[PDB]
């Protein structure tokens, strides 16, 4: 039977059947958005939803026998596993994000279409040659975040009161989002020299990010 | 008579005449903006406005006798057709945006003058090498738009209460516009972990976009 | 006498004597900024200014004898000339920006120092390649600015009430500056479909702009 | 004794011992952020701090013997000196920023780990071929910062009342932060033509910055 299923699973129709479900269940989830639609077709969809989870667990179970250890060593497969696994955790007990994280399964469209896998892989492959910079930056943030917590969090504890808060605020300044009226102008009303802290920060963090981009435009 | 008009249509003077009307009718539409001007010389304008549309339909009719099927397989010719057609629909009545969409005829300046054509073509021609990425993103937005609608739309239904609104808000965050004081900081007053949702979103979307930019430079 | 002065003008002293005044007059203009400093040494620096203005006319005259027609065909000299003329229009009458345009002379440091000219020239020489795009865009803006004036101007005259206002607001949206909370969201409280107008606009304008940037990477 | 310590200092254990301290002290400085943690274990980690600071001077004192004048001509070594030296200035007197500047020691993880060193060097090495542009801009700013101080600082002293404030506001405009609603729309309520000052400014500064980035994708 091994070769029987290995011919069922490895079949085009099998694959094309899965993709057809994903696009369908994907459509169905944009409908579960409507409060109106749920009051008219909620059950239609909730069963349709419970159905697909099996078909996908059936699929994932087959796929494992046909592949054994080769499966748990495949990124795309591992993914599909974990995503389907999340959707298996019962509706009620635990966190309620798990109900929401179910929609992560639409990323199977990525996993189950080679044209997607290409672009995704092409993207990810750039990350290794960025880790040195990414590490640098994180170290940088961490140092400034600490300085900021102890420079401004007594008078400005919403923004800088905690090391985590400073991280977020510093992130916000790095995206250049409402950084002067929204953050540094207020701070100067108490700390006139705060610009000595945030302008260099902006220079460094911006410089780094141009390199990181230009780094990518070479490799 | 074919070869008569074929020489009229293909004549330079024909083209230059058209290009002259466009830059003329263009200047007219900018004057039609002044409420003062219209109280003064509106009639002068509005009739001059109808005239141009006739000439341009005459022209478009001629250009069809001289090209037949080759016409309706030409983007630029199709454009002009679909643009002139709009401006032919009477001033009435259901949607009055049609009166406004008339100004799209000034894009004939692009269509008639080469070099413009050149640049527009060079711009457009970059698009197909991006579609794989665009589709990836659109799928991304769709997934997060859904997660957001059901994570935040009950307390925050201006921003997230509907799939469309979430699309809009997620777009706004992608342009990095007022994203932290304007949207995520509020949201954290109720949902402290909302940064777990938007910081990753920002990273992905930003990352993706840098690649897309660089992807263009490859070509 | 021609060759006598032609040896004075061409002299390293003369040229460096000028650069020396510019750096001096520049320092003095930032000093003229301090309301306090003017109450102490205002008349010093007021004379010192007219002094430099003579020396600079004396120079520009000598420079003309030595170069004649060649001088009025030099960008840097033409500039230097025009920036000195502005500083000569009496400290009164007409407009009083002329008192302020006098600070434009410190751009002589760009002229009087090579390398600077190198960089300014390197920068400028990129423009001609851009003009096809810059024309396309300007035509683009002009079309959309019209549509906006006549779509939002009656209810939103501060932002769109006049062709110029719409130009200004569209620019502000192009820089992605407070475009959604500050403009489109208000607009949608009256015109729910306004997103149909500004999202495409942003896509275009951002797309076009990336290409233009990538154009300057064709070198 | 020279060769003895020249073999201790130059040892792998020495380096990996120092790095182990940094990552340890670095963790300790994030914990000194928690006001809670300090009412409990503040004493432990305050002593732990002076301990590391001794070890770091011992280490720095050694390293100088083994290197002499070669040490003071090492960027990376000079740094470590300066940063350890700052942590030496007594926890009193002068300013309290010195206490905060102590956290700069965590940059030793950069100085004392290669790859980091490599990455930091790669970044810094791009700077020299930017100095001309940086100089151009810094000159540009200065001219406009002056022009703005005297065009807007009487009516708008918070933003432009002083050369420095104009520098600050002009920087903020350069990062495109809340530039139109936050600064220029207000300004046009008194100075309708102020757009003639900030739009050209934005073009120039943006243009230049695209080149500076394009430069780094040449060199
Ligand atoms: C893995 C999946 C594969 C692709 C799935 C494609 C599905 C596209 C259509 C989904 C249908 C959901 C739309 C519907 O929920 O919108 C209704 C609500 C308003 O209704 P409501 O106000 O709640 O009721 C009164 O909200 C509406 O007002 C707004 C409608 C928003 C439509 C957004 C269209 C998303 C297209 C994504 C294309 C991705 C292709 C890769
Ligand atoms: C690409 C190069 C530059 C970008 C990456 C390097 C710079 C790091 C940027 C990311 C900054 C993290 C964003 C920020 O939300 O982190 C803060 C969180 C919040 O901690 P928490 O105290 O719970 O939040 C309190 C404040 N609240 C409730 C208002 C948020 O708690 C933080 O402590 C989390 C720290 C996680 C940083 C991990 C860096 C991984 C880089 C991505 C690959
Ligand atoms: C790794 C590369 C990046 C390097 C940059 C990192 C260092 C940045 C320096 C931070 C600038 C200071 C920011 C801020 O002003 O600090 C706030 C505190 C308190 O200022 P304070 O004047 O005491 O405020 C009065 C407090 N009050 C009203 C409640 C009585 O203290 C200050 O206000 C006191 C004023 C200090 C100004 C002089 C600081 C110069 C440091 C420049 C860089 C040092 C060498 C690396
Ligand atoms: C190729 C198609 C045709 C070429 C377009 C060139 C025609 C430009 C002339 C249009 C004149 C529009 C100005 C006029 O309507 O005034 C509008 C308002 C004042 O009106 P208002 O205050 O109501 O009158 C009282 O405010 C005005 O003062 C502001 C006007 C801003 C000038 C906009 C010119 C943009 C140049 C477009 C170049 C694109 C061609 C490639
Ligand atoms: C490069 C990567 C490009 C990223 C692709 C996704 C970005 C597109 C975001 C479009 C977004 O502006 O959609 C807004 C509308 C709003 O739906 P709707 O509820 O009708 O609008 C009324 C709600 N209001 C008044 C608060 C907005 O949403 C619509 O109702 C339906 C959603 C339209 C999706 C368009 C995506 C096609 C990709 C074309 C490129
Ligand atoms: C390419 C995909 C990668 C991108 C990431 C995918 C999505 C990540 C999940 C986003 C996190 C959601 C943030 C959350 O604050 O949203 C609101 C929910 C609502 O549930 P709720 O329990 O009502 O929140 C607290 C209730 N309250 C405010 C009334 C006290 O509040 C939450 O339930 C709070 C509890 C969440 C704890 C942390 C969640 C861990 C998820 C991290 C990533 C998941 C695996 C990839
Ligand atoms: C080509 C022309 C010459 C080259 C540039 C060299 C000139 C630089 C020094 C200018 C001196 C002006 C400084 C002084 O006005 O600052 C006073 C005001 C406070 O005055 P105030 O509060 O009114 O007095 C009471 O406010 C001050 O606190 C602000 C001080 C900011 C000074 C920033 C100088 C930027 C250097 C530009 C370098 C150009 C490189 C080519
Ligand atoms: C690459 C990107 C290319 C950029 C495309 C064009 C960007 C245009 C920049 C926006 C300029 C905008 O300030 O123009 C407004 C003015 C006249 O407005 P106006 O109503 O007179 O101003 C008073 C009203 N106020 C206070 C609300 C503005 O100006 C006139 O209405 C017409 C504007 C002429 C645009 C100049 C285009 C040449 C590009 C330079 C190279
Ligand atoms: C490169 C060229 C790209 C072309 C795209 C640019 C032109 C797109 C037009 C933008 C759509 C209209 C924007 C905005 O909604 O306009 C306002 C009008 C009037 O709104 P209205 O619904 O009359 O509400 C008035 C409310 N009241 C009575 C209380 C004052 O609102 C209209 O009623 C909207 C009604 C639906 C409009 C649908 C038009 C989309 C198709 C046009 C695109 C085809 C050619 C590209
Ligand atoms: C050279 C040194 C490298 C070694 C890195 C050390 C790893 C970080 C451990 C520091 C522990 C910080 C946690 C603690 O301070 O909590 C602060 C608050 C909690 O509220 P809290 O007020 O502290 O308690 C009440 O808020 C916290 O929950 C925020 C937690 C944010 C953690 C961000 C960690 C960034 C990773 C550093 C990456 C450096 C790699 C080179
Ligand atoms: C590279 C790309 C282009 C960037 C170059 C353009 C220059 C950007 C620097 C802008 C930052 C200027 C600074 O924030 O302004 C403040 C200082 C001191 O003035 P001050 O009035 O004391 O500021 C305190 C008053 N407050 C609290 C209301 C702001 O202003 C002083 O005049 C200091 C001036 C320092 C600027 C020179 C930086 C050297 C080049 C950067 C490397
Ligand atoms: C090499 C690169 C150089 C870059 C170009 C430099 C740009 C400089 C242009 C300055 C624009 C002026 C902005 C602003 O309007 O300045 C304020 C003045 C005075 O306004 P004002 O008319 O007195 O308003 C009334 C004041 N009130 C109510 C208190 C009585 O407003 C004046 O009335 C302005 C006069 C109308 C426009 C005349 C300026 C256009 C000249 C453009 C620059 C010449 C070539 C570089
Ligand atoms: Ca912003
Ligand atoms: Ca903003
Ligand atoms: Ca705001
Ligand atoms: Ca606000
Ligand atoms: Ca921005």
């Amino acid at each position: 039977m091994y070769l029987r299923i290995t011919n069922i699973v490895e079949s085009s129709f099998f694959t094309k059947f899965i993709i057809y479900l994903i696009v369908l269940n994907g459509i169905t989830m944009g409908l579960e958005t409507s409060k109106t639609f749920m009051q008219s077709f909620g059950v239609y969809t909730t069963l349709f939803n419970q159905i697909v989870i099996t078909i996908f667990t059936i699929e994932i179970i087959l796929r494992i026998y046909v592949h054994r250890i080769s499966f748990f060593k495949d990124p795309w497969s591992l993914f599909d596993f974990f995503v389907v696994a999340i959707s298996l955790v019962p509706t009620s007990s635990g966190f309620e994000i798990l109900r929401v994280l179910r929609v992560l399964r639409l990323f199977r469209l990525v996993t189950a279409v080679p044209q997607m896998r290409k672009i995704v892989s092409a993207l990810i492959s750039v990350i290794p040659g960025m880790l040195s910079v990414i590490a640098l930056m994180t170290l940088f943030f961490y140092i400034f975040a600490i300085m900021a917590t102890q420079l401004f969090g007594e008078r400005f504890p919403e923004w800088f009161g905690t090391l985590g808060e400073s991280f977020y605020t510093l992130f916000q300044v790095m995206t250049l989002d409402d950084w002067s009226n929204g953050i540094v102008r207020p701070l100067m009303e108490v700390y006139p020299y705060a610009w000595v802290f945030f302008i260099p920060f902006i220079f460094v963090v911006t410089f780094v990010m141009i390199n990181l981009v230009v780094a990518i435009c070479v490799d």
